[PDB]
């Protein structure tokens, strides 16, 4: 029903969620005061992506799509936004098990059985448009970190899960955006064809799902989307930025079979430039930086669709707990907020720093 040509954040307006919002007036706002207390209630009105990280996440979404058709009989013209994000051996560059599925462990078959609950609820909520990015930090890493084994030994299983993923959600209400890392990771000239051919050939073994508008980039990390002067921390790229790295590997999906693919570019955490970041790679609850450029399709640039905050900010990207199951040393660099929490668990002081660098401002 919600069917849409062209940019599909055209038409409609992104859906703040109740998940992300409850975080910041629970968690947050009963921290601060004056300034900073009124700025905080501002920010949860700001759309951010749902991420469906577990399985025992989609109920949230069909709940939030429930909320959605309540408000769209209101006058609403609302749109859902979620990221699916449960590969088996995820997070394939990270030693110690990111995810709940594994691929020794029947986790392909468990990938599939994820994402027939995810059409399901899609199915039954054609009513709503649904924007949607598909696993971040997965495809990046096959282009790059094949020289990890389990990257290496993941492949195949990254791929057909994907795929499942891709023509099983390919409906007239979805809009979905293929997670392509960033400038810093996939923008480099050297990986520019090898990202460019990848991505066109999953596309391609999908049979060019209608649905599949593009790419996602910055997903969760922190690059500017039009800086002027390139961050000493990207000394040697020329593509610095992500409206370089789109409009460089555009050309590129074309040359490979992908023509009118689109981008989103998350800049929930790009506020600040340049960053805390002593080295590019450094992602983990980098210091120095803010809020970013707000949501929305008036990007002045062809190639983007539009500007949008994936990565919640004030949500732990690792703990800093060096005993935790999970524990990163990336989330220990001096370059990193500490002491962090879990993944994904509430992280204040990182929200505060959010907030105060924000640009546009909030206070
Ligand atoms: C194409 O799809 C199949 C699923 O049957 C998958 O196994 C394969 O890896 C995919 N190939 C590419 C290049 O995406
Ligand atoms: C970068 O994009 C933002 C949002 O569209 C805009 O406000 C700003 O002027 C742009 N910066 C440059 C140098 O074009
Ligand atoms: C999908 O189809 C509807 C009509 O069913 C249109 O109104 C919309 O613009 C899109 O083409
Ligand atoms: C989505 O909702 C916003 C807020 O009402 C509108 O401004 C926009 O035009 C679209 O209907
Ligand atoms: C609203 O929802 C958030 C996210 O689960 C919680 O952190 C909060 O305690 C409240 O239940
Ligand atoms: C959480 O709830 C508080 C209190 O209503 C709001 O101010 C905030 O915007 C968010 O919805
Ligand atoms: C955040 O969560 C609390 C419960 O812990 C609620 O009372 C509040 O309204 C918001 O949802
Ligand atoms: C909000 O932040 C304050 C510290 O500024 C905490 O004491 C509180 O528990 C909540 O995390
Ligand atoms: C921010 O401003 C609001 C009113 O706009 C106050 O209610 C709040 O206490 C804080 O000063
Ligand atoms: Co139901």
């Amino acid at each position: 029903t919600a069917t849409y040509s062209g940019n599909p954040f055209v038409g409609v307006t992104p859906w703040a969620n109740a998940y992300y919002a409850s975080e910041v007036s629970s968690l947050a706002i009963p921290s601060l005061t004056g300034a900073m207390a009124t700025a905080a209630a501002a920010v949860a009105k700001v759309p951010s992506f749902m991420w469906l990280d577990t399985l025992d996440k989609t109920p949230l979404m069909e709940q939030t799509l429930a909320d959605i058709r309540t408000a769209n009989k209101n006058g609403g013209n609302y749109a859902g936004q979620f990221v699916v994000y449960d590969l088996p051996d995820r997070a394939c560059a990270a030693l110690a098990s990111n995810g709940e599925y594994s691929i020794a462990d029947g986790g392909v078959a468990k990938y599939k059985n994820y994402i027939d609950t995810i059409r399901q609820i899609v199915v039954e909520y054609s009513d709503i448009r649904t924007l949607l990015v598909i696993e971040p930090d997965s495809l990046a890493n096959l282009v790059t970190n094949l020289g990890t084994p389990k990257c290496a030994n993941a492949q195949s299983a990254y791929l057909e899960c994907i795929n499942y993923a891709v023509t099983q959600l390919n409906l007239p209400n979805v809009a979905m955006y293929l997670d392509a890392g960033h400038a810093g990771w996939l923008g480099w000239p050297a990986n520019q064809d090898p990202a460019a051919q990848l991505f066109a050939n999953v596309y391609k073994n999908a049979s060019s799902p209608r649905a599949l508008r593009g790419l996602a980039t910055n997903v969760a990390n922190y690059n500017g989307w039009n800086i002027t002067s390139p961050p000493s921390y990207t000394q040697g790229n020329a593509v610095y930025n992500e409206k370089l790295y789109i409009h460089a590997i555009g050309p590129l999906l074309a040359n490979h079979g992908w023509s009118n693919a689109f981008f989103i570019t998350d800049q929930g955490r790009s506020g600040k430039q340049p960053t805390g970041q002593q080295q590019w790679g450094d992602w983990c609850n980098v210091i120095g930086t803010g809020f970013g450029i707000r949501p929305s399709a008036n990007t002045g640039d062809s190639l983007l669709d539009s500007f949008v905050w994936v990565k919640p900010g004030g949500e732990c990207d690792g703990t800093s707990d060096s005993s935790a199951p999970r524990f990163d040393s990336h989330c220990a660099l001096p370059d990193a907020l500490q002491p962090a929490p879990q993944a994904g668990a509430w992280f204040q002081a990182y929200f505060v720093q959010l907030l105060t660098n924000a640009n546009p401002s909030f206070l």
